């Protein structure tokens, strides 16, 4: 699968808005993930104990991790599919150390789409959401291929 330049531009134009406040977007996205799919919270040993959205919002560590995730994802998106180098360490750590199944990457992709849809109707209309879905699907497809190479089913 291959995105068009027009599709990448739709992806990068909403990402420019995320970057006005990556910390805030990261909090919203992780909270959405943890609330919609509470099982995902178990993979974070710093966070598996968090009981409420208020606790999640107050966690400086969660905020930091949200910035780390979205900044790594942003760097991937800006490669416009040419992300082999970026995917290598990410696939290795997530397959082998953190043990994050592909299904959970699907869950966080859902959270990203949901938050962007809510925050950015000006840059996340139907065409832009389609483009972002395509970009995240490409990311997951390529990560899943790497998981397999690394010896993890995902
Ligand atoms: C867009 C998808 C994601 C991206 C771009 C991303 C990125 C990152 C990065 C850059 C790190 C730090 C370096 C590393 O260990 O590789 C990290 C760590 C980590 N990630 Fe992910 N991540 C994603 C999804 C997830 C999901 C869905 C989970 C769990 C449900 C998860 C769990 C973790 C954990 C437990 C760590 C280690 C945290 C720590 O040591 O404090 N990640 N991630």
């Amino acid at each position: 699968m291959v995105l068009s330049e027009g599709e990448w531009q739709l992806v990068l134009h909403v990402w420019a808005k995320v970057e006005a406040d990556v910390a805030g977007h990261g909090q919203d996205i992780l909270i959405r993930l943890f609330k919609s799919h509470p099982e995902t919270l178990e993979k974070w040993d710093r966070f598996k104990h968090l009981k409420t959205e208020a606790e999640m919002k107050a966690s400086e560590d969660l905020k930091k991790d949200g910035v780390t995730i979205l900044t790594a994802l942003g760097a991937i998106l800006k490669k416009k599919g040419h992300h082999e180098a970026e995917l290598k360490p990410l696939a290795q750590s997530h397959a082998t150390k953190h043990k994050i199944p592909i299904k959970y990457l699907e869950f966080i992709s859902e959270a990203i789409i949901h938050v962007l849809h809510s925050r950015h109707p000006g840059n996340f209309g139907a065409d832009a959401q389609g483009a972002m879905n395509k970009a995240l699907e490409l990311f997951r497809k390529d990560i899943a291929a790497k998981y397999k190479e690394l010896g993890y089913q995902g």
